[PDB]
C-alpha cells in the first residue's frame, strides 16, 4: 500500500485567512509552535491547501534521508521573491542563496574550496580564536574592576558585535575594533536593517507579489531600504580589499574573499554578490545559537562544568594549535548539536523536488514543496529520549543532526559558523563562571531566522 | 505599585526600615568599610585630570568642571552602594549615565512645580507636568533597577567573603523584604548625585 497523495491529511488553514493575518499582525512569529502542534494533531506528515501546488511538510529523520536521494544535481529551493527582486532592482547578480540550476553549480563549486573545505578552516579558524580571546580579554578585564570578581548584563549586543568582528577578519581580513570596545554607528545600522530585513521577509514571502505590491507597498520600500543599507555595508568592505588587492597581492592568506579575488574563477560580479550573501549570513545566524548556548549553559551549571573540564584539559594545545579545537572539543561541539536541536535558527529545510518520491508510504509527485520542520523534529521524544533536557552526551553515545541542511546545498558557511561558535564558548569557559536567575524557558519567535524573543541577564563570575 | 523608601515613610514602617538601615548606611562601621572604595574613585578623578592638565603647554586645564564632577560621583556612589565601577571618571559620560542627569533634573523641576498645589487641583492646571515628573521617575527607576538587578544576581549565587558595597550588606542579612531593599536602594541611587 502506497497510498495516493490526498490519502495525507490536510491542514485546517484557508490560504486566505493566513495572509490576512499575516497583513495584520505584520508577522506569523509563531509559525514555528503552529506547525508543531499540527504535527501533533495529525501524524508526522502533512499537506497544505496552498490553491494548487503541492506543499508537504516532514519531520523525521527518514524523510530528510530520502529526500537527499533525490536531489537533482541541481537540488532546488523555492524562489524567494523579495530578495530577488531586490537583486534585479538595483542591477546585481544573485549569489548561491538565491540560485538554482547550472549556474547556482557553477557558483557553488567556486565557493566549497575557500569557504567550506577543510583546508579553508585550517587558515581562517586562527583569526576567529584572535577574536575570542579578545573578547574574553575585553570581558575578564571589565569583571575585575568589580568588587565581586563578576559583571551582569544582557550579552546580546556584545556577542552580536563578536559575530560581526570574527565574521569580517574571516571574510575580509580586517580588524574592526568593535571587541572591548563601542558599537559603531555602521555597526548599529547593519545590525537594525539586517533586523528590519528579516520582518519584512516574511511580510512579503506569504502572498505573490501581485497583490503585495499594492496591499502593503510601504513593506516593499522597507525592505529595500534596509537591503540598500546591508549592501552598502558590504560594498564599502568589498571596496576596500578590492582597492588593496589591485596594487598588492599578498603572499599569506587574508581570509575567504581574498581567496577568491585572487583566484579570479568567479566575475567580480558574481564574487560581490556571493560576499553580500557570506556578510549578510554571518551575524545573526551565528549570534543567536550562541546566546541560547550561553543561556542553556547558565540554567545547566552540571553541563557546564563538564564542559569547562575539556576546555581547561586542552586549554594547553589550542593556544599552540587553534586549528585543534575542532577535533579536541568534542563535548562542547555536542552542546552546539544541542543548542540547535532545540533552537534551530533556520527553521525549516525546504525543496522543490524534481523526481516523484515516498515518503511515510504517501506518494509525492514531482514539483511538490517539501518542508522539514526541524522544531519538532528535535523535539520528536522517540528519537531524542528526554527530548527537553540539554545533555550533550546524547550525541557522543549515538541524520538526526540536519540543522545546516544537507547535500550539496548544505550550509555554505557551516565552518565559520561553527569555529566561530566553538571559539567563543572555549575561551569563556576557560575564564569565567555563566550565571541566571532567569531559569524559565525562553519564547522563541519567528521572523525569517528563528529567535529568542526575550534576552536574559547573565552573570560571568571570574574563576 | 513600588514601596516607599525611608524619606517618604512616617510613622512605623519608616523605623523599621531606618533601624535596618542605619548600621550599612551611616555608621563609623561602614564607612571604614566603603572610604577606600570612595578613596579609589577620587585618586582615579585626579590622575586622568593630570593626564590633561600635562598635555598642555602651561601644565594647566581651564574647564567648566560641572560634568566630571557630576560623573565622579556617580562613579563614587555606585562603587560604594553596589561596589560596581562604571567607567565614568577619566573617560567621556555613557549615555545611560546623561539620561539619568537628565532624568533627576526634570525630576527636580517638576517636582516644585507640582509641590505647592494639592493633586485635586494640578490634576487639570498642569497635567503635562505630572507626565513630566513620571517619565523622568521612569527613566530614574530605570536606572536604579538595572543596578540593583545586577548585584541581587550576584548575590543569590556566591556570598563575598570581602565588602562588596553598601547594598550588598543589606542583602546579605536580608532583614528588609526585597521590595524594601530595592525602595531604599533607588533613594540612595538618586539621593546620591
Ligand atoms: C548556526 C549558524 C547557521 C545555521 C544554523 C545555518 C543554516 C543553514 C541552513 C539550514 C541552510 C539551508 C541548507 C539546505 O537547504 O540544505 C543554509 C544555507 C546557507 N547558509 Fe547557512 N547557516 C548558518 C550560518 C551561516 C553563515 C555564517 C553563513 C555565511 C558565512 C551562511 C551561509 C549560507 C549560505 C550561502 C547558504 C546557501 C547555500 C546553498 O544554497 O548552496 N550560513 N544555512
Ligand atoms: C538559514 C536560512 C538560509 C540561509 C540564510 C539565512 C538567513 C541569513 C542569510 C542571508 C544570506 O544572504 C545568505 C544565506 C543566509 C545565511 C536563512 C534563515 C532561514 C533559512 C533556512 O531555514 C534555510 O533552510
Amino acid at each position: 500500500t502506497v497510498l495516493p497523495f490526498e490519502a495525507m491529511p490536510q491542514h485546517p488553514g484557508n490560504r486566505w485567512l493566513r495572509l490576512l493575518q499575516i497583513w495584520r499582525e505584520q508577522g506569523y512569529e509563531h509559525l514555528h509552535l503552529e506547525m508543531h502542534q499540527t504535527f501533533q494533531e495529525l501524524g508526522p506528515i502533512f499537506r497544505y491547501n496552498l490553491g494548487g501546488p503541492r506543499m508537504v511538510c516532514v519531520m523525521l529523520p527518514e524523510d530528510v534521508e530520502k529526500l537527499q536521494q533525490v536531489d537533482s544535481l541541481h537540488p532546488c529551493r523555492m524562489i524567494l521573491e523579495p530578495w530577488v527582486a531586490y537583486r534585479q532592482h538595483r542591477g546585481h547578480k544573485c549569489g548561491v542563496f538565491l540560485l538554482n540550476g547550472p549556474e547556482w553549480r557553477f557558483n557553488r563549486l567556486r565557493l566549497n574550496p575557500d569557504v567550506l573545505s577543510p583546508k579553508a578552516v585550517q587558515r581562517f579558524l586562527p583569526m576567529v580564536d584572535a577574536v575570542a580571546r579578545d573578547f574574553s580579554q575585553a570581558l575578564k578585564k571589565k569583571v575585575l574592576q568589580n568588587a565581586r570578581g563578576s559583571l551582569t548584563l544582557d550579552v546580546q549586543p556584545s556577542i552580536f558585535h563578536y559575530t560581526i568582528e570574527a565574521s569580517n577578519l574571516a571574510l575580509f581580513g580586517e580588524r574592526l575594533g568593535l571587541v572591548g570596545h563601542s558599537p559603531s554607528s555602521a555597526s548599529l545600522n547593519f545590525l537594525h536593517a539586517l533586523e528590519v530585513m528579516f520582518k519584512s521577509t516574511v511580510q512579503l514571502m506569504f502572498m505573490p507579489r501581485s497583490l503585495s505590491r499594492w496591499i502593503s507597498p510601504k513593506v516593499w520600500k522597507e525592505h529595500f531600504e534596509a537591503w540598500d543599507c546591508i549592501f552598502q555595508y558590504g560594498d564599502n568592505c568589498i571596496q576596500k580589499i578590492y582597492q588593496e588587492l589591485a596594487f598588492n597581492r599578498p603572499q599569506h592568506y587574508t581570509g575567504i574573499v581574498a581567496e577568491l579575488l585572487l583566484k579570479a574563477e568567479l566575475s567580480l560580479e558574481a564574487i560581490k554578490a556571493n560576499s553580500m550573501e557570506l556578510t549578510a549570513g554571518s551575524v545573526d545566524t551565528t549570534a543567536f545559537p550562541l546566546l541560547m548556548t550561553l543561556f542553556e549553559l547558565a540554567r545547566n551549571p552540571d553541563v557546564q562544568q563538564i564542559l569547562r573540564q575539556e576546555s581547561l584539559a586542552a586549554a594547553a594545545s589550542i593556544s599552540e594549535h587553534p586549528q585543534k579545537a575542532t577535533t579536541e572539543l568534542p563535548l562542547l561541539r555536542a552542546a552546539l548539536k544541542e543548542t540547535l536541536r532545540l533552537y534551530p535558527v533556520g527553521l525549516f529545510l525546504e525543496r522543490v523536488v524534481s523526481s516523484d518520491l515516498v515518503l511515510q508510504n504517501y506518494h509525492i509527485p514531482a514539483g511538490t514543496l517539501v518542508q522539514v520542520f526541524l522544531y519538532s523534529l528535535g523535539r520528536n521524544a522517540a528519537l531524542f529520549p528526554r527530548p527537553e533536557r540539554y545533555n550533550p552526551q546524547r550525541w557522543l553515545d549515538i541524520f538526526h543532526h540536519v540543522p545546516f541542511g544537507f547535500g550539496m546545498r548544505q550550509c555554505l558557511g557551516r565552518r565559520l559558523a561553527e569555529a566561530e561558535m566553538l571559539l567563543l564558548l572555549h575561551h569563556v569557559l576557560k575564564h569565567f563562571l555563566v550565571e541566571t536567575l532567569t531559569q524559565e524557558d525562553i519564547k522563541m519567535v519567528y521572523s525569517f531566522i528563528l529567535r529568542p524573543g526575550t534576552s536574559p541577564l547573565l552573570t560571568f563570575r571570574a574563576i
